[PDB]
Parts: C-alpha cells; structure tokens; sequence
C-alpha cells in the first residue's frame, strides 16, 4: 500500500510515512549535508507524511527517520542493516559506483559461513565469518586468503553487513576482476566472543587479538578449508583500529602476508623502525594505504607514509575524498580487492 | 543518560522504556498480550515506561507505537526478522525458555549459507546449514534433520524465528540430542533465496527439488551419514504440508518424520482418497521409525490435523500426537523442535 522508498527515474528517492495522530517526521540519511541537513517530511490531509529528496548519486544510503523525536525505522522498506547497535534502513541507487553492491540474481553467489574456534591465546571461543567463492563447494580447488578486519564498534558481522563484503566479492569474482579467493572476517575485540546481536558478554587485552589472528584463526583456516598457504596467498586489510591490527600483525610477523591493507588509519621508536627493514625484506608485494582526506586520522596516515618513505618502503596510497565511513571502507575493499594475489 | 530498555527485573516483570519529550502517546504491542496493546506512561521528562509481568519463561516479541509509527526499542540490540515485519525481543530465563539462550560456555555449531544450483526449479537458491559443533577438525559423520518453514517464512526463519542454532547447540551440549546436521531450506519455489538480502527472481517444485537437488548436495558436500534411518524431515503449517508430499512420495527415504501445525492435504474426492490411502499404505510399509504430530489445540488447522490422525488410524499407522497449548505460533513451534530433536536418530 505504501512504497518506501520510491526510487524515481531520475534517482530522485520518495519516503512515505503514515500517521494522522504525529507532528513531526524527519527523515535522517546519509545523502544530507550533515546534522543541520536533517530534512523535514511534509504532512498532508490524509495523515501522509512525504518527502522527495535528490536526485542523489549512485551509491548505498542508509537513512531513518524520526516521529515526534523518537528514531523509527522504514517499515516499509526490508532492508536493514546493523553497525554494533545501530540500526538503519538502506537502499541503493543503481548506476556505476554503486553497482559490485548489489545482490545480483545473475551471478554465482559465494556461501558465507558463521563458524565457531577454539583460541588458545584468548581463551574462550569465538566467532568468526568466512566467504569461500562461488563454485567452492563440490571441486577440490584451493584458494588465497584474505583476513579482512573491522574497527571499533564493530564485529565479525559486519563486513558483510555494513560493508557488502559479500556482494563486492561476487560480483568482482563473477566480473573477473578479482581472483576467487576466502574472505575471513575476525571479531576484533579480543573481550568479545562474537558479535553483540547474537553472543552475550563473555563471563569474567592488549595484543591479544593480534596474537590469536596468527595463532589461532590461520591455522583454524587452513586446517578447515581448502585454503593456499604462504605469503603470497595471504592478504590483510582493516579499517581504524583493524587498520592498526593490520600494522602490528604484518610488523610482528614480516613475511607472513604479501599484500597489506591499511584503510583509514595511521601511526601507531628503534623497534618500530628495525621492524619495518624487516618488513621490507619480507618479499611483501603490495602495502595499500587508503584514506578520506577530510578524515581526522589524515594527518596520522601522512606521518605513516612518511614513516615509509624514511625506510625507502614502497607502498601505494589511494587519497579518496570523504572521511571516515563505510561508504569510503566499501570503495576501498571494492579497489583492495582486485589487486590481490597478482603479480607485477 | 544510558537507557535501560527492557529491563528483566529479579521477578520476571519487565519495564520498557522511551525517551521523547516530544512524543505525546507511546504503546507497546507484545507477544504477552492476549490479542491488548498497552500504553506506557509519560513522566514529566520526558521518559515513557511501562512494567508488564511477571512473564513466564519465553521469549518474547514486541515494538512500540509512537504518536501512531512503528518504533523499534532503539535500546534493545535483538531484534528478529519474520519475513517483512521486524520486532525486538527478550527471553526471561526459566526453565521453559532455557534452550533458546545464546549461552559462552557451551561449543557452537556452524551455520552456512550456502548456494546451490536447481536443476528442477533451474536457478540456484540459498539454504542454511547448521552443522554441529567440532564438525570442523574431524572425520566423523553425522545423520540429517531437514527442517521446512511456513508461508512466509524462508531459509533465514529457523533460525532467527525458531532459535535453531541456539536449540541445536544446546540439546547437543547437554546429550539431549544426537548431534546432527540440520537443513533449512527456502520453501518458496519462486523465491531464491530470503527477501531481506535476495531479489525477487526473473506445483510441487518445491517438494522435488528437495528430493532431487538438495538432498544430493547435502550428502556430496557435506560429512553425511545417508539412508532413512540417518535423515529426518519435519516443517511447520505449509511446511508440514511439505513433509507429507516428500514423504509420501518417497516412502522409505525418511525415518523420522515431523508434522507442526498441520492436517490433511488438499480430480474427484473418492479419487484423491483412493490416492492418499495409497500413499499412506506404502508409507506405513517403509520401516520408518517416527511419524510426530504436533499441533496447538486453539490452531485454525486442529480439526484438520485430527482428521490426519483419524485416517492414519483408519490404516493402523502409528504415530505419536503431541498436543499443545496456543495456535499457530513461533512458541509453539521452537517448542515442537526442541522435544522433535531429542527423538531423532535413536
């Protein structure tokens, strides 16, 4: 009866809202300019609250509303995601940057485990999600490994959840673009075991998950499945403080991974700096550096690189506009992605 | 200030709150209502509160009502999905409710969603998989539960509506249940997978391509132990219509087989009879081991379901009837699958 949201040709979007009794709807979502761009839907005799907001740009946007100052969600809209306890509506606007994030029924979809591990260094079992490409299952075929880590707030759930890890994998597999590989995504919060929706508190620190991802979760995953070994069949990438975890394992353990992703995140002494001539003798083939010039960990990525570059340490860096959000981390694991495990 | 919301007291009532000094009416809509929506209380603020209870030991849905707008409780980070309408929950802990806990000191099993192709409904479609816990890391192999939903429901509906992993792990942990791998399907034939994350695609298509498509995939590329006395089917309302079709029409494949919330199935009428006693007659014949029939006595289908257990005992087929309290419920059937469970494969 009520279409929400109403995606138009133009990509012009339409959000309906029904209630005689409220005053006011406001919708909030992430196509506005900010706090102060909250945009007001406007209320009509028959108790049809409406608003038409764009056109907007290709992309994912999530949004809300809010009736009477009280959050509310799309019940008209199916699509929901979740960031640690927040939840939102989405919907996608069809066009060229947007399209590795959409569920295609024309494409081979990879199976996207929920699997439990015994963790010798944490001490308690944990959860993790791993994507195996599509056509896994009946082959006996063996693929690289990409360890795909989240940052603060957030959980194993939500690569795939906030970041579409699993529709940027299959289309960008299907698409030839990127090579079939596993996409292991940890819980990074070694307190934690598992994701908050799900797992209750664990009853009752630092380096620990960083110890368990080399101890505990690459074993577990190349004992369970069909996995390549060695470094240049692994990769890993995260975003903020998973950018951080991504640093310490690769700067603790040089020559176990040969293509590094540092998403959003900078900086974190003579060690440090004997670390990185080891780092750099490792044989490593990619060091990616991505970030939002208007992010405010900016400036901590300059000294990164400029880190680097005292060591003569080669790395790529992808400057993107924007700051410090999801919408970035897709674009990043969408361009990550296609340069693993190639050689050149 | 934080916000508490639900906050389970020490007696099993429950208080819900929310914050808007600009709101004027809030009610909450609660599965512990008989049909009843209850309106909280606004103090001077801003906060809205209500206590219910005490509960008996359930879990239980609910959503809130703002000045005429569904509202989830933003305080509240378990929320279930039934096809299109999504509500919170909670579980007040007693012994009735005590398996469908997420519980840290118990091993958990893996749940995989898993894509196959579909040579009889010709694209391929999603189905969830929970394997027991240690299945990684050993050889061992295990017998199989497949386990059908409702009308709209899909593959995702076991376990978020129904708690199957929470159930499944916590029968296994505690010997209650042989451990087993449990199959659950989309029912939809037209559908490829669940609403929520699957778009809309470009009978008895459903009930072959289990028999012909899943059930192979499942022993090919999983650890399955195979033939009827390894594998069990049961499904609730259309699901349990399901059942009956697969079972019926491969007699002898199944050997424990389970019927939620349904009765008989729907040419003239004496021609359909001479089928289904048929049907009945090889199924009686086939060395199964258990026909389980659980339903709510308050269900619309009851009577149709007595009418199933009439004919069966027409034929001398035994069974075993299970009846409950309640209708056509999620309760209900988390209930059926946590006794159905501990049935299997003994």
């Amino acid at each position: 009866r009520i279409i929400s949201p109403e995606i138009m040709p133009d990509n012009k979007v339409t959000f309906r809202v029904y209630s005689k009794d409220a005053s006011k709807v406001t919708i909030t979502g992430e196509w506005q300019t900010g706090p102060g761009g909250v945009e007001e839907l406007v209320k009509n005799d028959t108790g049809m609250f409406s608003i038409t907001v764009g056109p907007l740009k290709p992309e994912l946007y999530a949004y809300n509303f809010t009736v009477d100052g009280v959050k509310a969600l799309d019940a008209n809209n199916v699509q929901v995601r979740r960031d640690g306890t927040n939840y939102q509506n989405f919907f996608i606007i069809p066009g060229p940057e947007s399209d590795l994030y959409f569920h295609k029924n024309n494409v081979p979809h990879g199976t996207v485990t929920k699997v439990w591990y015994k963790s010798s260094v944490i001490g308690f079992d944990r959860r993790m999600y791993v994507y195996t490409p599509a056509g896994y299952e009946g082959d006996t075929q063996r693929y690289p490994v990409f360890y795909l880590l989240h940052g603060a707030g957030g959980d194993e759930d939500a690569w795939t959840n906030m970041g579409r890890t699993a529709q940027i994998m299959d289309n960008l597999i299907a698409q030839g673009k990127a090579k079939p590989m596993i996409v292991v995504m940890t819980n990074g919060n070694a307190n934690q075991a598992g994701a908050q929706n799900e797992v209750p508190p664990v009853p009752v620190m630092t380096g620990k998950f960083e110890e368990h991802l080399v101890k505990d979760v690459v074993p577990f995953i190349e004992k369970n499945f069909r996995a390549l070994t060695g470094k240049d069949n692994r990769a890993i990438a995260g975003l903020s403080m998973g950018g951080g975890h991504t640093q310490t394992i690769t700067n603790d353990n040089p020559g176990m991974f040969s293509y590094i992703g540092v998403f959003s995140m900078g900086i974190m002494e003579k060690e440090r700096d004997a670390k990185i001539e080891a780092l750099k003798k490792s044989g490593y083939k990619l060091y990616w550096i991505a970030c939002g010039k208007d992010d405010f960990v900016y400036q901590s990525a300059l000294t990164l690189r400029n880190t680097l570059d005292k060591h003569n340490f080669k790395y790529v860096y992808r400057e993107s506009t924007g700051g410090h959000t999801w919408a970035n981390w897709r674009i990043y694991l969408s361009e990550f992605a296609p340069m693993l495990f190639k050689l050149l």
